[PDB]
């Protein structure tokens, strides 16, 4: 067949060295060389983000374009309605066709939430799901009856991934970072430095923009 | 419709007048007849309670026993995992349906997620003297985009809306309370006369 194809979606606002180095590093692990950003609309019930569709997607441009890893998808960007991570995956399903392999990068303290999504199961039904390992967490999910659907679609051998168009969910070893886009928004407001939690093209764009200050 | 459900959260390590009284005086201006406070466990990464899941329990069904209008509901206590306001509400929206109103109730102090307005408003118990600051000015306008100050918009409506209720003042909370009580000062007026009793029987806060 042709490679595995993973997604990683966010807001990005902004994006930073916690979603970058987190996925390279899972590549070195896991033998990914194509990975695709989505990133999202956020439904008018939550706060909206900070910089607007234009900006965020000028902000991964810059940090992506020294990158041949990853790639840009804009759909939620120029959607109508609001993001809904089901929907996406059924789409790029229908795209790419049924025999190349597909999946969609988690964090842990999202795994432990999946039930809490619209469409949990379809997903599965569509792609492949790699979780992020949160070091120190358990993987104590809310209803342990799902618990159940953790240990039934659960595999240890990368090969899976590689090898089967969906259905499988890994867990991956990822390095800690101590950043996240709420730090990086308040250590910029308090006027505390930093260019080491922030791609150096992207923070000038930040500085030149006047975003979160 | 069916009638509006409101949950209320929380250690309870004790119960006290302030989390009662403070929720009984919401209910008459806001006209709610139903309550359920949903006790919660504490994850490890905080310090934990002096009195253990069954004592909080009892000290609730204490304090709860004579008040139609309060309901107890014990997932979190029973549950495995750690409490997670965003679980527990989906997991009202699951069994209780689509078209009942829900809501949830929180300090100001404490809300100072996102996820809650998907299956149930939010009214948050107002901070008397304080403002409504919001620190990340990006959600002080979310915290404006779905304020309301009609609270027939909350018997209507499943979820969506913010209400800020003026509720009085009391100088009780479990720190205050458990220090008077390791140090041997009286407590009769922060308590109903059921839970200090177990309290002082069970040698809790000592």
């Amino acid at each position: 067949m042709k490679s595995l194809q993973a997604l990683f979606g966010g807001t990005f606002d902004p994006v930073h060295y916690g979603h970058l180095k987190k996925v390279e590093t899972l590549a070195n692990l896991i033998g990914l060389t194509r990975v695709t950003i989505i990133p999202n609309n956020v439904p008018p019930h939550r706060p909206q983000p900070e910089a607007n569709s234009v900006q965020r997607k000028h902000m991964l441009e810059l940090a992506i374009a020294d990158k041949p890893l990853f790639t840009l998808d804009e759909r939620e960007l120029k959607r109508n309605a609001p993001s809904v991570t089901a929907q996406t995956l059924k789409e790029w399903r229908q795209e790419q066709g049924p025999d190349v392999p597909l999946a969609f990068i988690i964090g842990q303290d999202s795994l432990l939430t999946f039930p809490t999504w619209d469409e949990y199961e379809t997903i599965l039904d569509n792609a492949h799901l790699i979780v992020l390992r949160r070091p120190g967490y358990p993987l104590e999910m809310a209803q342990p009856q799902y618990q159940q659907w953790l240990e039934d679609h659960l595999t240890h051998n990368p090969e899976d991934l590689h090898l089967q168009p969906a259905g499988k969910i890994y867990l991956a070893e990822t390095p800690y970072f101590n950043i996240s886009a709420t730090i990086i928004r308040e250590r910029l407001q308090n006027g505390e430095s930093c260019e080491d939690l922030l791609p150096e093209p992207v923070l000038t764009y930040i500085n030149q923009q006047g975003l979160y200050r």
